């Protein structure tokens, strides 16, 4: 199976956490493709992956609170082929903020809206991914497990 991997990350946590979901697909047999969603343009961005995984940080903010790099292909979610594509979210935030990983629930909301198959809940990440690198790999074990 081919996984596609998108990440918004601002200080290299949720890439970290992208890096680590990667290694435990990529060891389970699956053909992963990691990308910064910086660099990715939203149309088609989907066609021809059997998974994909969406993640992102969280930014206090009036208006929207995902990482900047993530808005553009948030904004044009619409275009990438998620109806009926098997998803999955995760991101980094911490808990000491009232909208703890709201990033992650932002994302799932309109995936659902748009007929993506939402597979697991997301990962939500309080604190140093390093830290919770168990966490990480066991709910990658579990999102291959519904696929
Ligand atoms: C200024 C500021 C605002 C933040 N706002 C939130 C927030 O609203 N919710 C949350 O869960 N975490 C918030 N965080 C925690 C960051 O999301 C967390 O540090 C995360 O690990 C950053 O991930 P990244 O390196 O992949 O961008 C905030 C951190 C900073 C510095």
């Amino acid at each position: 199976p081919k996984a596609l991997i998108v990440y918004g990350s601002t200080t290299g946590n949720t890439e970290y956490t992208a890096e680590t979901i990667a290694r435990e697909l990529a060891d389970a047999g699956y053909e992963v493709d990691s990308r910064d969603a910086a660099s990715v343009e939203a149309g088609g961005l989907f066609e021809g992956f059997d998974l994909v995984l969406l993640g992102c940080s969280t930014w206090v903010d009036d208006s929207i609170e995902l990482q900047d790099d993530f808005i553009p292909l948030f904004d044009s979610l619409e275009e990438t082929g998620a109806q009926g594509r098997k998803v999955a979210c995760f991101g980094c935030g911490d808990s000491s903020y009232e909208y703890f990983c709201g990033a992650v629930d932002a994302i799932e909301e309109k995936l659902k809206n748009l007929g993506a198959e939402i597979v697991q809940d997301g990962l939500r990440i309080d604190g140093d991914p390093r830290a919770a690198r168990d966490d990480i790999v066991g709910w990658a074990h579990d999102v291959r497990g519904a696929i």
